[PDB]
């Protein structure tokens, strides 16, 4: 049954709450992002009505088969009215087509869900800045204060300048990516231009790509591994095993891999700064670990939540422990101390 952190109260509203079923008294089903754990129960048989970004449309309608009819997608930054009630989608940098969902609820009370985001000084000047928030529903994921990661751009410029080397010293050299959901492409679009080439990949993954909006992506991407030098594989295969079996079927063209693997955090964080990562080798191919997060910090979470000043937090993350959930209502409490609201 469909939990409370997934329920806007006063409204028919859920929030990323498709693997229920029927759920009592919805009239409106909201998708924050096109993630599995999110979306989980669409597909071409759903009849309710789903409000999304164009994004996250796209990407329904060609890939799960949703209907045409039940899909409606609003503009960002815009005051729409749903059933009555005025709704804002805000840019939650997350994956392409991620959210954030400012709901105005009849009786003057306002709610925003942050689905999955990684907080940002940016966000202090959005359309929140211009009213009150009484109740967040918050992606708590990193809550706690070990979780530290570099910039997205510092991390960027790592794999540009390690991938720019590697292939200079060996024009042989194949880059090697690894994914399995969206989120994170600027990793390997990055690398591909520093190059000079596209990044190649599975029909499947080109098609997903293709729904996304990306600026000039018929230029950076392509089906065609063999006019490549960046080639994108299911994260899965990004082991020295997996990688020693393509290096095979790419036929004599490339003699070393240089692979990439996008985690969000690792415990290397707590001790290592990112001018310091070192790959995994095994002869010929070499496998870096690198901190890209598409979540807050603990930091960012924290600056974001004493900006905004909520009345009530309601966490999304970690909610299924009682040790979980003690810790981050502990660290609400601090930050509510040390700001002064
Ligand atoms: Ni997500």
């Amino acid at each position: 049954t469909c939990p409370f952190y997934k329920k806007i109260p006063g409204t028919g509203f859920t929030v990323d709450a498709f693997q229920y079923g029927v759920v009592e008294g919805c009239t409106a089903y909201f998708l924050t992002h096109f993630h599995s754990d999110h979306y989980a129960g669409l597909s071409k048989h759903f009849t309710f009505p789903v409000y999304c970004s164009e994004i996250t449309g796209n990407l329904l309608k060609n890939k799960l088969h949703v209907q045409e009819q039940y899909i409606h997608p609003l503009p960002l930054d815009t005051e729409c009215i749903v059933n009555g009630v005025k709704v804002v989608l805000l840019d939650a940098n997350h994956c392409p087509g991620a959210v954030m969902i400012l709901f105005y609820l009849p009786n003057g009370t306002v709610i925003l869900h942050t689905g999955d985001f990684r907080a940002d000084p940016s966000m202090e000047r959005s359309l929140l800045a211009d009213q009150k928030v009484h109740m967040l529903y918050l992606d708590t994921t990193y809550c706690s204060p070990e979780y530290t990661f570099p910039s997205q751009q510092e991390v960027i410029r790592f794999a540009i300048n390690t991938a720019f080397e590697a292939v200079t010293l060996n024009p042989h050299a194949l880059v090697v990516c690894g994914t399995y959901s969206i989120g994170k492409e600027k990793v390997f679009l990055a690398i591909a231009d520093v190059l000079g080439s596209k990044v190649g990949m599975s029909q499947e993954k080109y098609k997903t790509l293709q729904c996304l909006n990306i600026p000039e992506i018929n230029s950076l991407i392509t089906t065609d591994m063999c006019s490549s030098l960046v080639h994108l594989l299911p994260m899965m295969q990004i082991n020295f095993k997996g990688l020693q079996s393509h290096l095979k079927k790419c036929g004599g063209k490339y003699n070393q891999i240089l692979a990439f693997r996008p985690t969000g955090w690792t415990h290397s964080n707590k001790f290592t700064r990112i001018a310091d990562v070192i790959p995994q080798t095994k002869g010929n191919i070499s496998i870096y670990g690198i901190p890209y997060s598409e979540h807050s910090s603990y930091l960012e979470m924290k600056r974001f939540v004493q900006w905004l000043k909520p009345q009530k937090i309601i966490p999304t993350v970690n909610v299924g422990t009682w040790k979980s959930r003690s810790t981050m209502e502990k660290y609400f409490r601090e930050w509510k101390l040390e700001a002064g609201y």
